[PDB]
C-alpha cells in the first residue's frame, strides 16, 4: 500500500490538515481584510 497519503492526512504530516489551513487562514487573514476596509472605506470616497 502506498500509506504515504496515509501517514500525510493527520496522523503522520498534515498533507490535506496543511489545506485544512490554508483554507482556514485565507479566510481568516480575509475577515481581518474586512477589519482594514472597515476603514478604507469610511474614511474614503472623501477627500482621498
Amino acid at each position: 500500500l502506498e500509506e504515504m497519503m496515509t501517514a500525510c492526512q493527520g496522523v503522520g504530516g498534515p498533507g490535506h490538515k496543511a489545506r485544512v489551513l490554508a483554507e482556514a487562514m485565507s479566510q481568516v487573514t480575509n475577515s481581518a481584510t474586512i477589519m482594514m476596509q472597515r476603514g478604507n472605506f469610511r474614511n474614503q470616497r472623501k477627500i482621498v
